[PDB]
């Protein structure tokens, strides 16, 4: 560790990263922590989204954790499209790590509760969210409009090494998917890639899935992943269904790590920024500190990384539907390290 | 009154499509059958995969029943490419009508057997299952691959109207699903289009999600949903789900219509041609005979169809568990009808 970037951000973003830091400074003290001003209150107060100079700022650091962006008063696309994705293509995200484990005291939607434990590695900075595309005749009957989604060697190759490598980790098991019968061109580039790199994995076992069959697995079958590999667009819908049959994007991490280390990575909870709450301590903190556990372990951190998944695994446990503020589970957490 | 066209097709496709013909004729009297060879059985026998005298041929039925085609037998692609799609594009079939209930007798993988019954339309003949893209440079680490997503005012405009339509005389609730914040062109395409068609609709309440969010809800919320209207590559999504939710593509119908009439409409259970239970009678019939719901609903004969409905529900609420052949499923539903 050592210099960690802080965007707190938005409505609830404040209370739970408030929370996240305590439990990051509790397992790794005398880090230095710098604050940034980004999102709505930036843009009402500048007219900034996010600022080259900020970028560069961003740089000094060892890592970011964020804790959510947006708010009503701010319209629909703009911090998304020029704060959030600009992030992530400035500082070649490429790899967007989402954890999806089914834990002790949180339910999950489906029937039974399943034994599920898997990661996603969903490719983070081409295909179809880059805005390639264009139309023409707006408004009117003979309005076309097309969406171009480029994939690239150079990108893909990058993101399907970083998850062969979780997967030999883990459980040794790959599922790349995809829509390959049907997407031929960026489908077979992804199967190649997996294939070419998969040589040098003869230990993990490697299945394809179209992703249709995939999000019906993810409900019939989540046992069956451990590593999963995607492009941008598919990967947007699967992480957010896993996070649904693991108990909710609100008891969800993810990173988005440039796996080259040029550029710090970033970590943050899945969830928004949930302003109708903002400030009211009602929050769960519980997938800030989860982000905390991802940003520590990407830093080499590991012991200290463990102690917050099994103190979060301890809170989870025994909360049951207790009504608990945000400092209460921050609280909890602390006192499980 | 009907011409009906027969393609049975592949694998199971024969012994289901045979129940369903059974059924049909049981409720509507003079229905004039033409049976297709076109399939694996027919490019075996010729290398004619879907030849234009016989689409010419076929626009000349007032529907289509098909059962299923492909075979391993088969090269890759060849059916599903150029029969299979083929038919859909040259049929004009720009209406996927996929419905979605949970009915007595049939276990939900999700939590509580709960309260689900919706439709989902999906564009059917623009988008990216189009086949438009390239790849420079193939097989080194400076390969770039393209997909190219063609969205018109033309084909979403007949999508939609057709999804208004299905409301107004279901629980006037439509939902739009896209992802319009990063597929900006597409999205304000779609958008547009659903509140523009919707100014003939004031009895239609309009809800949009994103597609990651209507997964969620799909999952742990799906009472929220009666209509869904959305694209091609994100119908092909969600289509695939719902029937998972609802106990299973197995037991998953599928309409592919012209709304204009001026091509017969196409209809099929959703499931595959299953070679490997080819001929032994085991394949339950039931979703082949769900199709001939569709086909009657969608001919104008609503008194058959909701018939044939009532006797496929008795067939599920009180089938238990007892291993049945094909022609006793077949039977069975019949007593009912
Ligand atoms: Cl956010
Ligand atoms: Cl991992
Ligand atoms: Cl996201
Ligand atoms: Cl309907």
């Amino acid at each position: 560790m050592s210099k960690l970037a802080i965007i707190a951000g938005d409505g609830i973003g404040p209370e739970v990263t408030a929370e996240a830091v305590k439990v990051l400074d509790a397992v790794v003290p005398g880090v230095q922590k710098t604050s940034y001003d980004l999102g709505a209150r930036r843009f009402h107060a500048t007219g900034e989204v996010l600022p080259d100079s900020v970028v560069a700022e961003l740089r000094n650091h060892d890592a970011i954790l964020l804790g959510a962006i947006g708010d009503p008063s701010v319209p629909s696309g703009v911090l998304e499209r020029g704060l959030l994705l600009r992030l992530r293509f400035e500082l070649d995200h490429h790899i967007n790590l989402r954890p999806a484990r089914l834990y002790p005291g949180v339910a999950s939607p489906l029937s039974g509760n399943p034994g599920i434990d898997f990661v996603v590695v969903r490719e983070g900075t081409e295909g179809p969210y880059t805005g390639n595309g264009g139309a023409i005749r707006v408004g009117t009957p003979n309005e076309v409009a097309t969406e171009v989604s480029v994939n690239t060697a150079f990108g893909v190759r990058r993101v399907v090494a970083d998850a062969f490598e979780r997967a030999r980790r883990r459980r040794k098991h790959l599922t790349l998917v995809h829509k390959t019968n049907v997407l031929t061109f960026a489908g077979g580039l992804w199967l190649r890639t997996v294939d070419e790199v998969g040589e040098c994995y003869p230990d993990v076992e490697v299945a394809y899935q179209h992703v249709d069959a995939a999000t019906i697995h993810m409900i019939t079958d989540p046992g069956r992943f451990d590593v999963i590999v995607t492009d941008n667009l598919f990967g947007d819908i699967i992480t957010d269904l896993a996070a649904a049959v693991c108990g909710g994007i609100g008891l969800a991490a993810s990173g988005n790590i440039d796996a080259t280390r040029a550029n710090p990575s970033m970590f943050e909870p899945v969830h928004g920024s949930a302003p109708d709450i903002a400030g009211q301590g009602i929050a769960d903190p519980t997938a800030a500190i989860m982000s905390v556990a991802l940003l520590l372990s990407h830093l080499g951190e590991h012991d200290a990384a463990a102690r917050v998944d099994r103190a979060v695994e301890a809170h989870l446990a025994t909360r049951g539907s207790e009504r608990l503020a945000t400092s209460d589970v921050g609280e909890r957490i602390a006192a499980a390290l």
